[PDB]
């Protein structure tokens, strides 16, 4: 079977196949994912009037991310189940080409909505001090798009060209470090001249942000984290990757949105 | 045929097959399930302004659960019909591997939304007395997630490893007893210093909670409740399990939400 | 072929097959059905504030029924088209087992929502006089569920066991007569001490109720109404049954809801 | 092959097949159709408060028609693509019986919603003078249903029995002429004692009504308008018919609704 | 294989086939497209009350375009994946006739909503000076429809008749130049007697308009832009075309709508 520049799930699914647990888990975690997003959409819409008009843009942007994330995860869940089919003679699910190969790249292009809107929404809650809004916004959006695109290219080479995979991901990482550096400047300015309770929320938002956002590059490298022919180069790694995605999606999108609403309430 | 760590429906469906009644009933009860949830969604949204602002979070959380439960039951209903196909020569529905094996695990991971939100929503209606909100919330969420996850593992071994099934379910049970113990402390504190009419509603909520939540472990054990090769190890048990799920979903999600709204009204 | 406890559509569809007209009509009438329900949903939501707050629960319950009925009819419409497939050599649609057998039981379990909510909603518009609300509600809900369940069993025996079909439907009928007796007591109490215009609406609601609700048992018996091997034991009866269902669904759900809103307006 | 009482699209699709242009166009025009309807739904809902409460029923009814028309056109678009399949050896789309025969009758039964609601909605904007509302409403609804039903029968005989097709359509026409006669009486009464600007809108509504509604009988006769074996008895006529439907649907439903809102604004 | 008047994607997909990257990218970019549109729908609805009543029509029309664009892109995304299927022996996706040929014409007919509504919506924000609203509206709508229709014809000949493709596109272009000429007159009148900040936004709207709208004819010519048998006559051009569409859809529909809301805010 010639798979070409495909993701490692397809190679696992075409050789070993997936056990019931691996196949079902992956389907279940993607389903939890999209349910959280649609549930989050309703929450953010229903709580808009819980904050001053000046902060209501943050609820709106949280809802815009929820829609993107719902539609994407819903599609990816159907994509997963269409790509792998059960073989009763062996009792494992194998790659079914009729359903197309499974690709994570669906998420990446959808992050062209999520990442800009997530970085933007804090600038409608915190007040900056030494930094200008257009400048920060422009840095966030430029580096976000660069990070996403360079990463989207690399992920097509995860099995077919390991050098390319690592170089594109290295470049993507440099844009990610820049986003982190700017979000730190934003959180620190935002803490200036606000209540101790709001500085506590901004402190938590910074940890959430740092961990949740670092899960994505960790999903990118998941197959190779246990090395050459390691534990993770297998159905366990396939499960690990979609699990990490779901955790990072809930944390980076919903819980972040909730924490930002709590900060808005404290400042209202 | 090799089914592996699959649910007992697949083994019934692969050997005996399901009669028209068993197959149709199961499809009908899952359909009733998701219709109730979407109907409940609309009810909770349309009644939000029937309570004081301080209690409106409970309506919002009821609606968040409705969305989760709708999406899950809708998917599981399509999953059921895709997995079993009619054989005209024998007149029974048999496992169709093309549709994947049927798994209840879809529900379990979706309870990672439901259980936390259901336990949380009472804390926005009752007032605690000797117990601190963060502490109770944290206990509810930790034990909930532990209960769900340990149970989610066990259910994959219901046929393949009975020992594992029973040990994981035993561990899950210990977390469940802890949730019950805490919800009793919450109901009793909540009854302190409220009207006799509200204490009556909280009394009913406690019984609803106790029975509806105990149905889930009962669905978990359903195939084996009549023993080895008993009445329930059969298409009757398959019907019994999805019936019990639907009853427990309506009771634990919709009727609980309605009762909590009635309590909020009495306290408004 | 062995069909077992299936509905008479399957036996017609497996022997004679359906003409273009019979197959298309049935598909068209189910489609009209679900379109009416979704259109009704929007109407009831958009008119909620046309009545006093005390009567707005009736609009809400009308909307809850619309959702149930939409989802069910939408599913049944897809079920119809999946079960019967066109045979070009004969020019008739024949039962396709791959799509599963067609069953009316989907409606029945969905009436566990509709019947309770329809009977409940009048009690939020009329005022009872000698009758207590909990008592009436409890009678309506108990007899409704009994009527539905006993009827749901019988319909699986319409071809396979005529005795069973008739006995279960006879039992179902006794619960139906009780519902009628109670709704008469409700309408008569409700007429006491209201304007002549509202007593006219309640008079109409009672006729609507009595005819529309009696259509359901008539659909239940449809194949046999023209006797053994009569006109209706055929594709004409299949068409007749789904037609009667659609008429009764529009009358019992939408037009009833509209009439109850008109009564609420007169009492506002 | 035996097609029976089917629409002429099926005979074209089974003999000649459709060119890429004919097949794609028909799919595109049905898609435009349902997009307009869902877009219209949003417009009518968002503009409800642009008119006095007394005229807001007209916006509501416009939205009820939009839902019906959306659901129907969405279904018919999927029906079209399922019925005709591409044959690479010849490069034309041919009738695929697996997808069922294509039938226009879906629209007809859905007009049992549209026609009554469209005729009704003007009576919530104009004021009648010598004519009584119940009487006019009853005439509109009776003749509408008669027109639709007699026409729905005829369309099944467009190829199989030309005499029947023409007789049923002739009867349908007589009910249509009655609707026209009554709508003229309504427009003329409605013009009495209103501003010159509103009489201008009612003048336009009357032309819109007369042309848009006359397109439907023109679609009914489309195959035969160029005679025996004429230009229109072909894939061109198939395209012509769905084009005419889409134009008439936009005109009779959306533009009419918009014009009625403009009249309501002038009278507010 | 006889493809007839089909788009160039089908010829590429039938000869060379698409690599994983080409096939996946195209699927991903169409998915981003429809997610942006549904996310935009929510944004425009949630911000309606951020502007004076007189400008709220512009938000409504932005939302009407979002619905059209969502439904179309959602359909086209499913169309793409249905038309091309994976061949494991070669590792490329090839045209699957069962899914129908892929056609861009779906977009074109949907522009019969978008183009009129986009041109109309500025006339609800700017005030004209020497130009009459009906006159401008009528010019925009006539030329828009002419541009779209002539272009819709041409695109069916992109491979089959290059002369026809170029002549129809030339005619379409003349209507496009007229739209540009009129939108310039509108922007210049609109700038007269408004604040410097609003003239800056109108200056940006004009550039957005000019570039975003010129991308469409560029997508039309994409295969031939690198000449005879050039780089773009290939899977790269297929990717380039859908990429350009998505960029132009986001720019011309969402960002334009957002900029018009900012202008409305400055004038409120
Ligand atoms: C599809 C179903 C929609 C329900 C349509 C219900 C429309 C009934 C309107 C009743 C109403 O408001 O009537 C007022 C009266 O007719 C003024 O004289
Ligand atoms: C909800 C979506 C979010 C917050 C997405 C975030 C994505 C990243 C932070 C991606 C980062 C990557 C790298 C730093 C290297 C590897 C490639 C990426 C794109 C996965
Ligand atoms: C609406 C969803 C609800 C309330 C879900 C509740 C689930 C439980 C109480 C599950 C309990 C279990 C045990 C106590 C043991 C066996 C395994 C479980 C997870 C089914
Ligand atoms: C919209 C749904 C409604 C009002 C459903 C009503 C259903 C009945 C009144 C059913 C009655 C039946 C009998 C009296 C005998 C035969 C079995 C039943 C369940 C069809
Ligand atoms: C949006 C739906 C509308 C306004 C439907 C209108 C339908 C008609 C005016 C149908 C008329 C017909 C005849 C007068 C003769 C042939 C049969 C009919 C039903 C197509
Ligand atoms: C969101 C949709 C928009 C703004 C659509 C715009 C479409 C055009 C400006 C199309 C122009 C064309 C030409 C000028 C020549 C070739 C054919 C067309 C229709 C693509
Ligand atoms: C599996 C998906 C489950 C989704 C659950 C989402 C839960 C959202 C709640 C976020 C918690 C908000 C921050 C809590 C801080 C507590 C400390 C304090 O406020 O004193
Ligand atoms: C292809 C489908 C496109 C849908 C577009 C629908 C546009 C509907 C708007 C029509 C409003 C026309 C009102 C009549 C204007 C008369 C002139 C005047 O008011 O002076
Ligand atoms: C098949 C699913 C049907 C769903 C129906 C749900 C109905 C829930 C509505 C109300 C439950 C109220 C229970 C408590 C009643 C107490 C009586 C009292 O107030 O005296
Ligand atoms: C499951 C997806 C949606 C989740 C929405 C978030 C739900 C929890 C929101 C918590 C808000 C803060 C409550 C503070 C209570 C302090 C007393
Ligand atoms: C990754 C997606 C980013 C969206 C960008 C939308 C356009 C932003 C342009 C900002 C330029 C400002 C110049 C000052
Ligand atoms: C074995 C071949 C390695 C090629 C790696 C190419 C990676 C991308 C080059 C830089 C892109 C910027
Ligand atoms: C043979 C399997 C691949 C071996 C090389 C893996 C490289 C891992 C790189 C991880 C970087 C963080
Ligand atoms: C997402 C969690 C993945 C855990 C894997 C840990 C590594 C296992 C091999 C050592
Ligand atoms: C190999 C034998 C054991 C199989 C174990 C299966 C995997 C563990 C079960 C799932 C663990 C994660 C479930 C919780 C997901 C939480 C997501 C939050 C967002
Ligand atoms: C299936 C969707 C959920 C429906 C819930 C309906 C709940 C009942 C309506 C509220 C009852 C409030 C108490 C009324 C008592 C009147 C005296
Ligand atoms: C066959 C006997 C042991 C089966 C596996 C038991 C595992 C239980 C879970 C441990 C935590
Ligand atoms: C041996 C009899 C067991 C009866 C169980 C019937 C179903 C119980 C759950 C509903
Ligand atoms: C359909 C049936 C719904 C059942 C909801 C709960 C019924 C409560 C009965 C009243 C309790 C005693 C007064
Ligand atoms: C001949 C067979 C007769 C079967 C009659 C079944 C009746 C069931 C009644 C249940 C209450
Ligand atoms: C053919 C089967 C025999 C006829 C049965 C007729 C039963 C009629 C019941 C009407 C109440
Ligand atoms: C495409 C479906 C939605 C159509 C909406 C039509 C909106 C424009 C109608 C005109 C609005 C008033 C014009 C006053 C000048
Ligand atoms: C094509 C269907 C039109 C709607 C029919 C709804 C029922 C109409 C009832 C009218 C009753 C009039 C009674 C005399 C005044
Ligand atoms: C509420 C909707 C009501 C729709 C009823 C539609 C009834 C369709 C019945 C079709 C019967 C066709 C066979 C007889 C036709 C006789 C005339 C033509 C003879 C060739
Ligand atoms: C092929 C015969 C056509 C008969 C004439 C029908 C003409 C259209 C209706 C007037
Ligand atoms: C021979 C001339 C046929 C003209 C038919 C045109 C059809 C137009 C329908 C919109
Ligand atoms: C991405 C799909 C959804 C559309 C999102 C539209 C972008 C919303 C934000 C636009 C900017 C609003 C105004 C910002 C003013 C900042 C002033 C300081
Ligand atoms: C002076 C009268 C002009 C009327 C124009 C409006 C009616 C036509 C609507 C078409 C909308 C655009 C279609 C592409
Ligand atoms: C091979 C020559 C074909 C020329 C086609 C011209 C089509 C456009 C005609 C004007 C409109
Ligand atoms: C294969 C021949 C290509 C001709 C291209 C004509 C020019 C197109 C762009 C201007
Ligand atoms: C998205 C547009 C891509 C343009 C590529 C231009 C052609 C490059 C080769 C010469
Ligand atoms: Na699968
Ligand atoms: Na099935
Ligand atoms: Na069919
Ligand atoms: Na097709
Ligand atoms: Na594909």
């Amino acid at each position: 079977q010639e798979l070409g520049n495909a993701n490692f799930e397809n190679f696992i699914g075409a050789t070993e196949g997936f056990s019931e647990i691996a196949y079902q888990f992956t389907s279940h975690i993607l389903t939890l994912g999209y349910a959280v997003m649609l549930a989050g959409l309703l929450y953010f819409i229903l709580t808009i009037k819980n904050v001053d008009k000046k902060f209501q843009m943050s609820n709106i942007l949280s809802a815009v991310v929820m829609v993107s994330a719902f539609l994407l995860l819903y599609a990816q869940a159907q994509n997963w189940t269409s790509s792998f089919t059960f073989n009763e003679e062996v009792g494992r699910y194998f790659l079914d080409p009729s359903g197309d190969l499974f690709n994570n790249g669906y998420r990446y292009l959808n992050w062209l909505i999520d990442v800009p809107m997530l970085l933007f929404q804090i600038l409608f809650v915190v007040s900056l001090t030494t930094s200008k809004f257009s400048s920060v916004r422009n840095q966030f959006w430029f580096s976000g798009a660069m990070m996403i695109i360079t990463g989207y290219i690399g992920q097509f080479y995860e099995v077919s060209n390991l050098t390319a995979f690592l170089v594109w991901g290295a470049i993507s990482s440099a844009f990610f470090f820049h986003i982190l550096w700017v979000m730190k400047k934003v959180i620190n300015e935002g803490k200036e001249g606000i209540s101790p309770a709001g500085q506590k929320i901004l402190s938590n938002i910074w940890i959430l942000f740092l961990i949740s956002w670092t899960l994505y590059p960790g999903a990118y490298l998941m197959p190779y984290l246990t090395g050459v022919d390691g534990f993770l180069y297998s159905e366990d790694g396939v499960m690990a990757r979609q699990l990490v995605y779901t955790i990072a999606d809930v944390s980076s999108k919903v819980i972040y949105g909730v924490l930002l609403g709590n900060l808005a309430i404290t400042l209202s």
